[PDB]
């Protein structure tokens, strides 16, 4: 865009002459009719009247002309309307580092709408990857990407419909498709790991997963935990010669499991807590092993179930409920309120109890409202965004703050004997959705009922 | 294209000033003819008439004068009318995988038309295509190609015929002429599958 002003002043001299020259003729005519006591007369008359005029004229004349003028301009190409740059981190969930990280990721608009696929370069090289870590770290800021040129020196473009439709839906989502990096490895001479440039993880990565068992298990803090196991493939000759790989061996030695009383557990907690889960094909085989063993019960068989490459098992926990992506949501009213009841003491502002850090992450929000004597609902504060009411502490009692909306004050106790409600909404009940028509009145949906005390017990 | 908003004020103070002279002649006639009960008389006249005049004159002017202008204007290139960009997926039906996959295609229009021959460059790499798989997967969103230049700084241009065709006919195809890959070897050593970058398919 640019802006223009212009300021012009003007003085104009000018100078004018004239002549002029006029001929005019003229036939008049009259009659007249006097009449007195004794005399009348009466008259004619005619008369020719020539004439001739001749102007001769001069004109001076000035001009101050004073103009002050405003512009304005926006110019456009409808091809490169816009640049973009993406924030983004690095995560590790395996097990082994990887180094010179060099992801190959995909700007997709719409539902499949690629806008652009770029490789990392130069500039977003991470060196280090190390398991369970980010890059950058986590206190710092996520790293930017702005560039298509294997040089960094042309930004990322976008034309002007897909500009609009991003303007219109907000929908910019980023693909993740292969990447690049990798290996160190060890040296007898001096004992120092050096990275091979040569060799990567792509070399590696399909050879472990066409000879492993993959499985995945939930029960560490509802974060899902990947690990392959190598198991015989029999078609195979060379898998073979691996030693036999039983199912409760697995997971023992994978996940941490122990049996310190004759029975398989992770951490205090039985396996018979846990669900299996099998593609068809893993389904299958454990059907076959288990109509060769004629049991029925997989738990009491763990020890003699034989496992084999590209097995599938989904290990989670029965007592959460889960989504499509298997995260962690919120369990059957048998589960919630089943063992949420802390004896603790009741006080203003909040309420400071111990929420089990498992149980917390499955619930969205809190409901607080008050009931009568004879039972009224006002509710304290409504809609679905002042819905969040819990908090983090510095000790392990998580907090419920209840003089969160009074006016940055405390709850309104009309009488001692009014009950305090509070109640909380599993993921699965209250959605993502926020003041879609700004009302969303918080009585209606699914609401379980954990804390009731009387004002005047909080003393 | 682009739009242009202005707007304009104008003062405009004027004099004038004036004189004029004028000189007029003037040459009357009259005849008469007057009758009475016993009275009958005619007279005849004739006159002569000189004048001049002079107009001594003087003006003062303003003008205010406001003005909104409303503009626009759309350039073009008919070199350069169009920009394309595809959406595309790898696909392996063989046996054997293939390592680092650069296929070279072509964007034909009509019935024999090639617009353009491109190969893939190093955001369109893919590390491993093994057989029964896409790349990049089926749940995940095909890739993009929108630069015939190796840096990739150059879009894919289209002139203005071919933009008027594409518009009206809608037909545009998409050719797969040679795919460049490696293979990756057994190595007796350490049981590691490595890649060589100098051995391709091509070979085999």
């Amino acid at each position: 865009q640019s802006t223009q002003n212009t300021d012009s002043q003007t003085r104009t001299i000018s100078k004018n002459t004239s002549t002029s020259r006029t001929h005019t003729s003229e036939v008049h005519g009259n009659a007249e009719v006097h009449a007195s006591f004794f005399d009348i007369g009466g008259s004619v008359s005619a008369g020719f009247s020539n004439s001739n005029s001749s102007t001769v004229a001069i004109d001076h004349s000035l001009s101050l002309a004073g103009e002050r003028t405003w512009a304005e301009t926006m110019g456009l190409n409808t091809a490169d309307t816009a640049r973009l740059n993406a924030n983004i981190r690095y995560v590790n969930t395996g097990t082994a580092p990887i180094y010179n990280v060099l992801p190959t990721t995909s700007l997709v608009l719409g539902k499949n709408q690629t806008l652009a696929t770029i490789k990392a370069k130069e500039n977003q090289l991470s060196q280090i990857l190390a398991p369970n870590n980010y890059y950058p770290s986590k206190n710092l800021a996520p790293i930017a990407l702005n560039a298509q040129d294997d040089f960094s020196s042309t930004p990322i473009t976008m034309n002007y419909n897909q500009f609009l439709e991003l303007e219109k839906t907000k929908q910019l989502r980023l693909d993740t498709d292969q990447v690049y990096g990798n290996i160190a490895t060890y040296n007898f001479e001096n004992g120092r790991v050096r990275v091979d440039t040569g060799s990567n993880w792509s070399e590696v990565l399909p050879q472990i997963q066409e000879t492993t068992a993959r499985i995945i298990f939930n029960g560490k803090d509802l974060n899902l935990v990947e690990r392959r196991i190598a198991a015989v493939n029999p078609s195979d000759p060379l898998e073979t010669t691996k030693p036999d790989m039983t199912l409760k061996e697995a997971l023992k030695i994978a996940f941490g499991f122990n049996e310190p009383n004759g029975n398989l557990q992770y951490q205090g907690k039985d396996i018979t807590e846990f669900d299996f889960n099998f593609d068809q094909q893993t389904s299958q085989n454990i059907k076959n092993q288990l109509a060769e063993l004629n049991a029925t019960n997989i738990y009491t068989v763990l020890d003699k179930i034989k496992l084999n490459a590209k097995m599938n098992i989904l290990i989670r926990d029965k007592r959460f409920h889960y989504d499509r992506n298997n995260i962690a949501v919120g369990a059957d009213e048998s589960v919630v309120k089943e063992a949420h009841r802390e004896v603790i003491n009741s006080s203003t502002e909040g309420l400071l109890l111990n929420i089990d850090k498992d149980i917390r992450k499955i619930l969205s929000g809190y409901i607080v409202e008050i009931e009568d004597t004879e039972g009224l609902k006002e509710v304290i504060n409504d809609r679905y965004d002042m819905l969040n009411i819990s908090s983090l502490r510095q000790d392990g009692k998580t907090f419920i703050d209840f003089k969160k909306y009074n006016d940055k004050l405390p709850l309104y106790i009309s009488n001692p004997n009014y009950k305090v409600n509070v109640y909380a909404v599993t993921k699965e009940n209250t959605i993502i959705n926020p003041s879609e028509n700004g009302d969303t009145s918080t009585n209606g949906i699914k609401k379980i009922l954990i804390f009731s005390k009387k004002g005047y017990e909080i003393g």
